[PDB]
């Protein structure tokens, strides 16, 4: 392990102020420009729009264009300019630091896995929610595909067993993962029709592809709202906050390009322009940065440290999502 924050200290402890409870949704394949709040022509986030205290960040660039590359960078101390995907797994990352400091770290995954982020931590702190041995919400669709909202079930049991501690829960979404966007949402989210249902994107009518993509955003809108609603049920005992950032965007036929993973050197902007939301309870004292702050995945690690009142030299001056 190569360390970067051995100096990290927590200024205030959960035995002398309210314990802090944060959900970080790690999104999947969502594009900034298909978000209602960023000026998209469709209301793709109706439920989040009903919730007070949500900040939408209109200028966020992902570290990369793929799950393997972006997800470790999101939790890195190095920043996009110095990040090396090939050695990322051996670097101390922001979750190693918080866990060392006594924050209870939980990773639930309905996507793939943590791409090495949870590897130095006890396996008991990672849970696979792609399988029904954990996820109670899979038989709601003709594919029996397990749903992101299933990662919320039983979180009260996790809180109860971590009584009075700081807690950071990562929820790694299936989200808008392609090519089969149509599979990614239940029927209640099939607002935009007709929809593409083949693995040959490009052979699909372009509008029908967009329609399946947008329906999957409505399922994500629903999941993020439910996440905040779950947090609100603990807001008296805990200072609760919710951070959402997508790992990367998606090409939807622009210049003949589909899916993602284009190398950064020639990747279209659609693959790196991602949405980000921050919600917090009024009690927490946490203040969002300006909506239009130029932001990147580099802001995640300082944001997670500030949420728990932790300082570390390597990111002392680094712009975050919050003050
Ligand atoms: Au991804």
């Amino acid at each position: 392990t190569i360390y970067h924050a051995k100096d990290a200290v927590q200024a205030t402890k959960p035995d002398m102020r309210k314990p802090r409870l944060v959900v970080f949704v790690v999104g999947e394949t969502a594009r900034a420009d298909h978000v209602s709040f960023n000026g998209y022509e469709r209301d793709t986030f109706p439920q989040l729009a009903k919730i007070d205290g949500v900040t939408n960040f209109s200028n966020v660039t992902s570290c990369g264009t793929s799950t393997a590359y972006s997800v470790p960078c999101m939790f890195s101390y190095l920043g996009a300019d110095e990040y090396d995907v090939d050695t990322a797994k051996y670097q101390e990352n922001v979750l190693d630091t918080l866990d060392r400091l006594g924050v209870s770290i939980l990773w639930r995954d309905n996507n793939s896995d943590s791409k090495g982020v949870m590897d130095k931590l006890p396996k008991a702190q990672f849970a696979d929610y792609k399988s029904a041995t954990n996820n109670a919400i899979c038989n709601t669709n003709p594919y029996n595909e397990c749903r992101d909202v299933g990662m919320l079930v039983g979180l009260d049991d996790f809180v109860a067993a971590n009584n009075g501690k700081d807690m950071l829960i990562m929820l790694h979404q299936m989200g808008n993962h392609g090519p089969a966007y149509f599979k990614r949402y239940d029927e209640k989210f099939a607002k935009f029709t007709p929809v593409c249902e083949g693995n040959e994107l490009a052979k699909c009518e372009h509008q029908s592809l967009i329609n399946a993509y947008d329906n999957a955003l409505l399922a994500t809108d629903d999941f993020i709202a439910q996440s905040i609603q779950w947090l609100q049920t603990h807001s008296n005992a805990y200072d609760v906050s919710m951070l959402y950032v997508s790992d990367h965007g998606e090409s939807l036929g622009e210049n003949g390009v589909y899916l993602h993973g284009m190398p950064n050197a020639f990747a279209p902007k659609e693959q790196r322009s991602v949405p980000a939301f921050f919600w917090t309870d009024k009690q927490t004292g946490i203040t969002p940065m300006a909506t239009d702050t130029v932001l990147t995945h580099d802001a995640i690690t300082p944001t997670l440290l500030k949420l728990f009142d932790v300082t570390a030299d390597k990111v002392k001056d680094r712009t975050a999502f919050i003050r």
